[PDB]
């Protein structure tokens, strides 16, 4: 009801109607367009009609531009203060700091950044009320994993960016028929605004809308709610990939008994003609994408892909742990792509794609650091700065965290199963980074337990995925470290608990290292494609083959059990090496780690592997 005609927005509605939705998606529409003032309200269809009409806007507005050589692809350009996924500004709001991260011991956490609701409401009040005014509202239902799926979940994100809409309908399921099939049901609230109402009182940088100063991606697990604002970019503003399917979707895995985790998954095919999946965890930069879409060159061998970012997991009641991929494109990181590196993302980026900050040439395509393919004579290339660009310039020419954002079903090894709604059967899970020095090429756990410490120990050098920068090495167990959405304690309990579940047929646990570098800085394992000669020999572990010898750190392969042919040049004690200098140090630090960054949280059963592996080092 109303005494005036101030809360009834139908009148703004430009597409759809509030009247045709569940009445708790009209309520958090309605309620954030009056706290946000939006000047249209835009409820999503999906349509392809509604896609064809929001690149013409964008167009007209300067937003994106038409990548004439390719078949529907575009290219959006940004301001660069934002560009990427930005760790300290992302908080999780609970009643306690504990439910959030450990206590630490001494230090600050590395683990989660926890904000009271008594200081989230200051920061909102802060930067909402008339956010969007001047702009239109979009309303966008979508679906996390396949529309009925038993691991699927329902969200609506309400946004003032069409960027936003339109990579939401490549990254998720959008559109009419999630609001039929969400009814009444419970869904994920997410709010996202750049930040910009207009007039504006700063002028636009590459005509992309963002608030710098004010950015903040906050969580509010206990109320299903994901709230934006200020960035456009990415994990910031596609609030169904991080936000959702790792931060929210793990506290949720942990209340209903199931895992959500940074991991791709893929299928592969021997050639006796047997298959098998194997999910991996990589931090950000560190290769999933590579893998999953793997092009194998040993003969005989097929590499599917199932997901290349974000896996849902869960035992079912045979004691199989199946897994969905909950996203329905890849948001992949463009630099470093090329026929080499990955050709089938090159097959699949070439239609119905979104390019973010990667250069044009001038005959209306796309170039990167990396893509290795000369260009013709008279070809010229614009940065991703929007200026000319030589190869003599000291800069590059797209940003190093430039992404391709385009539709899973394209990718022409796409596995049958990739949308199938009981998932896939994991028997592997793959753990790694970057480590220059110390860590062969693959091992295997020795135990669920000593599996689970492995992935808590994983370290990697400093990327440019987030804010950090420099060659250090720091910690991200499981590739989660900017992710988990609750207590890491809690989490690796959660872990360490599948151990106990009646019948369960737990995977068996790898870590692999494809950077490890030689005395002159040279990579020793030239990788890519050459991994599917690592992947053989997990396949065989699998399988129960006697190709495995015991060493302090786990079991590593036989000399000869590894496929070596057509690589003489390969150093493999170099890449097999296990040094107990470097272990000591190694184990300390972790040691360190846990002590500091889990503390009162930390399950004995993690502890107990920790002593076990000093012991084991001390020993050599
Ligand atoms: N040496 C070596 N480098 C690799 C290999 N696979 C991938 N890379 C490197 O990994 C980098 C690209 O990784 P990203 O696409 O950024 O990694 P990602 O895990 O998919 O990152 P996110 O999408 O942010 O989660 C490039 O620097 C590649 O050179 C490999 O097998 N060997
Ligand atoms: O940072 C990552 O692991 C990504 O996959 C990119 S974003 O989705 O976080 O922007
Ligand atoms: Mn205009
Ligand atoms: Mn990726
Ligand atoms: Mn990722």
């Amino acid at each position: 009801p109303q005494l005036h005609n101030g809360l009834d927005f139908s009148a703004k509605v430009i597409q759809g109607s509030l009247d045709s939705l569940p009445q708790e998606v009209r309520k958090f529409v309605e309620g954030n367009a009056q706290l946000c003032q939006p000047e249209y309200i835009h409820i999503c269809d999906g349509s392809e009609e509604e896609y064809g009409r929001l690149l013409a806007h964008m167009q007209e507005e300067g937003v994106i531009r038409k990548l004439k050589k390719y078949d529907n692809c575009w290219l959006a350009l940004t301001d660069p203060r934002d560009v990427a996924r930005i760790e300290s500004k992302t908080v999780i709001i609970t009643q306690e700091q504990r439910d959030t991260v450990p206590i630490p011991k001494s230090g600050q956490s590395q683990l989660g950044r926890w904000m009271s609701e008594e200081d989230f409401e200051k920061a909102f009040n802060a930067r909402f009320p008339g956010c969007m005014k001047g702009r239109t509202m979009y309303v966008i239902p979508f679906s996390m994993g396949p529309l009925g799926s038993p691991l699927a979940k329902i969200g609506i994100e309400l946004t003032d960016s069409p960027y936003v809409v339109a990579s939401m309908r490549i990254m998720t399921r959008m559109g009419t028929s999630v609001l039929e099939a969400l009814g009444d049901g419970e869904f994920i609230k997410c709010l996202h605004s750049v930040g910009c109402p207009l007039p504006l009182k700063k002028p636009l940088v590459n005509n992309w809308a963002c608030n710098p100063e004010l950015t903040l991606i906050a969580h509010l697990p206990d109320r299903r709610e994901i709230i934006s604002f200020g960035s456009g970019y990415g994990g910031n503003s596609l609030l169904g990939k991080k936000c959702f399917a790792l931060r929210i979707a793990s506290r949720l895995a942990k209340e209903e008994g199931w895992l959500a985790e940074h991991m791709l998954i893929l299928g592969i095919t021997n050639p006796e003609g047997k298959k098998k999946y194997l999910a991996a965890a990589f931090p950000s930069a560190c290769g999933k994408t590579n893998l999953a879409m793997m092009n194998p060159t040993l003969p005989g061998w097929k590499v599917e892909c199932v997901g290349d970012d974000i896996a849902w997991m869960k035992f079912d009641a045979q004691g199989n742990l199946r897994a969905i991929n909950p996203e329905n494109g890849f948001f992949g990181v463009a630099p470093g792509t090329s026929v080499k590196t990955n050709p089938n993302a090159i097959k699949t980026i070439q239609k119905n794609t979104i390019f973010t900050n990667v250069a044009e040439t001038s005959d209306g395509g796309v170039y990167w650091e990396g893509i290795d393919e000369p260009l013709a004579p008279g070809v010229t290339i614009t940065s991703w700065k929007n200026k000319e660009w030589r190869p003599q310039d000291e800069e590059p020419c797209a940003h190093p965290n430039s992404r391709f954002c385009t539709p899973a079903s394209q990718c022409p090894i796409i596995d049958p199963a990739w949308e199938s709604p009981e998932g896939v059967p994991i028997e592997g899970i793959i753990f790694g980074g970057r480590r220059p020095a110390g860590v062969p090429l693959v091992y295997e756990a020795l135990s669920w337990q000593h599996g689970v410490f492995v992935g808590a120990a994983m370290r990697s050098e400093a990327t440019a995925a987030a804010e950090h920068k420099g060659k250090v090495i720091m910690h991200d167990p499981f590739a989660m470290r900017p992710f988990f959405g609750y207590n890491f304690g809690k989490y690796l309990a959660h872990w360490l608990s599948m151990a106990h579940r009646p019948a369960a047929k737990l995977p068996k646990i790898f870590h692999v290292n494809w950077f490890r570098k030689d005395k002159n800085g040279k990579f020793l394992w030239p990788g890519f494609g050459e991994n599917s000669r690592v992947l053989e020999w997990m396949f065989g572990r699998i399988e129960g083959e006697d190709s495995a010898k015991l060493t302090p750190i786990g079991y590593v392969p036989k000399e000869d059990a590894l496929n070596l042919k057509g690589l003489g040049d390969v150093n493999v004690e170099e890449l097999f090496g296990i040094s107990k200098e470097f272990w000591e140090k190694e184990v300390e630090e972790i040691d360190k780690y846990l002590e500091d960054q889990v503390n009162a949280d930390l399950p004995y059963e993690i502890e107990r592997e920790l002593r076990a592996l000093k012991q084991r080092i001390s020993q050599m």
